[PDB]
């Protein structure tokens, strides 16, 4: 048994935020209907494929545990359907616009209507009720709305996105709490529930120890952790060391550490080639001497001026770059094992190419090969969370309208309607 | 009714990670028992504090809705006292080392003789199973166990961490999905299930992108959407061209789409003197024509040059410069407003500063006010799901040991036996 057996879901969404959420919803068990538009449906399918007609990778990453039915929802015969549909859901998702399924003749009230019991789950960019409700957002947008983008960098750069999900992905795992949560209310009352994820909104909840930051930098004018705060570390365009005398707002710290002890990412051997060729070190007060130790600085353990916090607060980057030159014959790997053997936490940055083969993610199913007889087998992320009781079965994407017939059978439809709603071109 | 009205949560958790899901569970009606360590509790109180001997803003924006009681759990007495809460509790949340919470009596196996019903839930570094699962991890090396950091920067500097809390906030929540779909699997077989989330895995579900890119590149050769597909655009920094002649593993794309839809961060009025004066914008395939009105380019739109995807792969970088030069006299709200009149996908980077003081955000509740007259009031994050049937009652987090004997006397101690507890040092 898995955790939502039995829960059928009638899922509206396109693109990456709803649809990750959805299909993470179908890895723990799920009856998830997928209703596309006919004729093309979601626009992932045809998105950049590495097939000739064949449903992209994006559309399969995000499509696994999932059944297709083609719908035109402006016609009569296709909101008929709809109505006959919420009747059996227990959840409702979609990622439409502002007042757009409003608009296609199903407003909160008149689904309470059609069935008390179902929850209505929705993406957003900007939360009901903000100025800027009514804006398009996209991945990116979101990661500038968020606070993301600004804190995000070097202080001599520009805003700069990250390559993880924070507005799609992460916007959809949010809304998966909604909807676990909204189920749960539905357990005491009986009846079910309209809830909505703000992509600015699921940003601004990862960002937030930088509002801290913010809170701090008002309140005391500096944040001492921050490389500006610090001699000889950070410099402007025209060679100027920086300082909080004139920044009011959570600046860039490019790989500083942050919330964590000092830290920096540095090069290991062949980064002028390997993009990835890099540890993220970290400086541990309590660990200094196994740092000197490990690069052999002994004279650094006894003199007061590297021996303490304090002490290395006008130093730090200079002894970043120190440690760096250490690693400088040296591979990644190689360098996170010498610093295991002296009890230091040190970790290499992982290519995607590195991940993809991976033996370990395979085995704990975080990485999972799908098995597609029809498209060609490929890789997936599976469930993040793991369970004592069960293990996800995933399955492949569906083509599109490919259980549109099996859908409607299973509403009540007889052979005779079945065609003449493709004969109506309604499905 | 809120959610987990009635959910007792057994909370260990210290520093980001788990407190961020046991708060945010608080949010929405759990009744939050946070154990800390008697003298200095959650490290969190004592770290990079505004005010001296006053609970930091790390601590007070990670820890509302949670009453604390101080317990020293290596002592018998302790120890019979977390059995006696076990039998009480729905959920056991922590975030302790491999093995720690065994090592103190709490096996999930002896936790399941004394309580069937309850489930715990950890957060790891990595998973159970992973030739990496006795490390411990932190913020910035989990981002760069997960992809983040490789795929995030510019072609021509490091791999970058984001000011995004990939690891420790992304994890906690991640695990808030666990803990409630172990909580809906409940309500059908009547017992508690072990969850985890590692935080590798938290980062790698938001990266799933990149390990769609991976495979397409290891399937083709080329990422046509990314810099280094434009011809002559991308350089090392000994001006050495970039192209995917000799790209194997996914590149950081400096502040290309990703998710979407092709995009940059363009410059508005005042760049040079401050960090977050641009704006995101997104030349979505389907709105060419839109763009070059917006842009005074009538003679784009019928150019094979410029109207496709595939005529603009060559050129790109050089529309973004030249719609660019539009934004030279209008600041990133003016630009917003501007482009939201075409309908484009276009969104400004909202500084820190922006966000703590908007009044949107506040209207909406996503950013709040939090009530605290004993330390004076904070600004946090709120529960970024909106519902329609309730909303948060966020209340201060707890001085440290505040409710131990409130929750003492909630277990059936008498006053004598909790003096004698004082008495011995266990709280």
């Amino acid at each position: 048994t898995k955790p939502l057996d039995g829960i059928n879901v009638l899922d509206f969404t396109h693109v990456q935020a709803g649809p990750a959420c959805t299909q993470m919803m179908g890895f723990l068990g799920a009856n998830v209907i997928k209703i596309e538009r006919r004729g093309s449906g979601d626009m992932t399918r045809g998105w950049l494929q590495d097939k000739p007609n064949v449903d992209s990778l994006y559309f399969t990453m995000f499509n696994c545990n999932k059944r297709s039915i083609e719908l035109d929802m402006k016609t009569p015969e296709g909101k008929e359907l709809l109505e006959q549909m919420i009747k059996k859901a227990d959840v409702m998702v979609e990622n439409f616009g502002p007042g757009a399924l409003d608009r296609m003749g199903f407003t909160w009230e008149y689904i309470q209507e059609l069935n008390p019991r179902v929850i209505l789950a929705s993406v957003k960019g900007y939360a009901e009720g903000h100025a800027n409700e009514h804006l398009k957002v996209y991945e990116n947008v979101a990661q500038c709305s968020g606070g993301a983008a600004a804190t995000t960098g070097f202080w001599d750069g520009p805003p700069t996105v990250s390559g993880a999900a924070l507005g799609d992905s992460n916007s959809g795992m949010h809304l998966m709490i909604g909807i676990l949560a909204a189920l749960e209310i539905r357990h005491k009352t009986g009846r079910g529930q309209k809830v909505a994820v703000a992509m600015q909104d699921a940003v601004l909840n990862l960002v937030r120890i930088k509002l801290r930051d913010q809170q701090r930098l008002e309140r005391t004018g500096i944040l001492a952790e921050y490389p500006q705060a610090q001699p000889n570390f950070a410099f402007d365009r025209d060679g100027n060391p920086l300082s909080f005398d004139n920044i009011t707002s959570v600046p860039r710290g490019g790989n500083a550490g942050g919330a964590g002890q000092p830290g920096w990412m540095l090069k290991c051997k062949g980064w002028e080639t390997d993009a990835d060729s890099y540890v993220y070190f970290t400086i541990a007060a309590n660990m200094w001497p196994q740092i000197c130790d490990m690069i052999d600085k002994p004279e650094w353990k006894d003199d007061p001026a590297y021996n303490t916090f304090e002490g290395r607060v006008d130093k730090l980057m200079d002894i970043f770059s120190f440690i760096e030159t250490k690693f400088a014959d040296k591979d990644k790997f190689e360098v996170t094992e010498w610093a295991a053997q002296y009890g230091i936490p040190c970790g290499p940055v992982m290519s995607m190419k590195e991940l993809a083969h991976d033996p370990s993610l395979q085995k704990v199913g975080t990485v999972v090969e799908v098995v597609d007889e029809i498209r060609g087998n490929h890789l997936t992320v599976g469930a993040p969370f793991k369970f004592s009781g069960f293990q996800p079965e995933i399955t492949r994407a569906p083509l599109l309208g490919e259980h549109t017939d099996e859908v409607l059978k299973e509403l009540g439809l007889d052979d005779a309607k079945i065609k003449e709603l493709h004969a109506k071109q309604v499905v």
